[PDB]
């Protein structure tokens, strides 16, 4: 029964995506009284992204020193201590040192969940399949992050939300002490490819790199668009709520049916269409005039992400397996890597450019770059 490392999987993911949307809509408008009472705020967004990118590697090679189920017990506790400090931590410094925990155990649950699930999984079609279900726990945890945020806040406190989640997060670590029992550091049998081998592999980084372009797209529109459309549409503060449910909507799904459907297809394929698919959204964004103009391209946006992130992991699984000793945890640092990297710059970069040159000459540039880079996605095919 393997499928119980599935579920910690999918839990892990889904609660730090709960505690990553939960904590960004709390935390300005609890600064926005304390000072009272632009550089600064975009350090403590970023600060999570960034920590999470330094200590990859890191985690990457420590999977392969002591197992994955210290690590990942280790993730779940440093969760833990970030949402209690969430909870009642009131300062600036304590929020950054709150956040900076949450990106050390969100590296940590990342890279050593994805690990185990590819050594647990070593069949090609059943990793895919499982990855998929791993990959829709982010997407779940986005969906319902928000809201569970939003209800707590008002009718109990702000307190609340976080307590819950350190709760679920509690529940989540009983679990893990069940099935995983991390009582003894356990080395894995052999080495693992040093991260400079494979960076110089041409495949890891063209899978890396449509990843982390696929990502930034989506990481510079999610920011970028609800000041583009308070300029142009003059919306509701609620329509520029409800205006990216359509690209989580489609992810969810999108990620859920190709992790089944890329391996018939070809992954190759998937993530050219994906890529294709995601550039075409984009560039016909700024052409809508209102939200119902904007309904079908985020949907094409989020469910060709959906297709790339399903098509590539297993991608990156596969190529470790094909050229390299089969270790996996240094690759999956890396596709994590490549995450933050558009996680990181996307807000910031993406504000800049559309202050230099208008926000549909950011959107044209991304589409364009992204359906340059599709033919990429050629080269990953087997040769057969
Ligand atoms: N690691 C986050 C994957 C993702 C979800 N949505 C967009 N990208």
């Amino acid at each position: 029964s393997r499928k119980l490392i599935l579920f910690i999987v999918f839990l892990a993911l889904l609660l730090d995506n709960m505690l990553l949307t939960v904590v960004v809509p709390i935390i300005p408008s609890y600064l926005y009284s304390i000072k009272h009472e632009n550089v600064q705020v975009g350090l403590l967004f970023a600060s999570k992204a960034t920590v999470q990118l330094i200590t990859n590697p890191f985690i990457g090679l420590l999977t392969n020193r002591i197992g994955y189920p210290i690590p990942i017990f280790a993730g779940f506790c440093i969760m833990f201590v970030s949402t209690i400090m969430f909870a009642f931590s009131s300062s600036y410094a304590f929020l950054l040192i709150a956040r900076s925990l949450q990106g050390i155990g969100s590296s940590c649950s990342s890279v050593a969940g994805m690990g185990m699930l590819a050594s647990v999984y070593t069949d090609d079609e059943e990793r895919g399949n499982v990855m998929g279900i791993a990959l829709g726990g982010l997407a779940m945890g986005v969906l319902v992050g928000p809201p569970f945020g939003s209800v707590l806040y008002e009718f109990v406190g702000k307190t609340a939300p976080f307590l819950v989640l350190a709760a679920l997060v509690l529940l989540d670590g009983a679990i893990q002490l069940f099935v995983l029992q991390p009582s003894r550091v356990q080395p894995e049998s052999q080495k693992g490819t040093p991260l400079t081998t494979l960076l110089k592999d041409p495949y890891i980084l063209i899978a890396a790199g449509s990843i982390c372009f696929a990502n930034m797209g989506i990481a510079m529109l999610e920011p970028a668009l609800p000041i583009w459309m308070m300029e142009t549409m003059c919306s509701r503060k609620w329509q520029l709520g409800v205006a990216f449910l359509p690209a989580s909507i489609s992810y969810l799904i999108g990620t859920n049916i190709f992790g089944i459907l890329a391996h018939k297809m070809g992954r190759w394929l998937c993530a050219l269409l994906g890529m294709i698919i995601v550039g075409v959204s984009i560039l016909c964004i700024p052409f809508a005039k209102n939200i119902y103009g904007l309904i079908a391209p985020n949907f094409g946006v989020g469910f060709a992400i959906g297709m790339v992130d399903s098509s590539m992991m297993p991608i990156m699984g596969y190529l470790v397996d094909l050229r390299h000793v089969s270790v996996y945890g240094s690759v999956y640092a890396i596709a994590d890597v490549a995450f933050c990297m558009g996680y990181a710059i996307g807000p910031s970069a993406g504000g800049a450019i559309a202050k230099a040159i208008g926000f549909p000459w950011l959107m044209t540039i991304i589409g364009i770059i992204d359906i340059l880079f599709a033919p990429l996605c050629f080269f990953l095919r087997s040769p057969p």
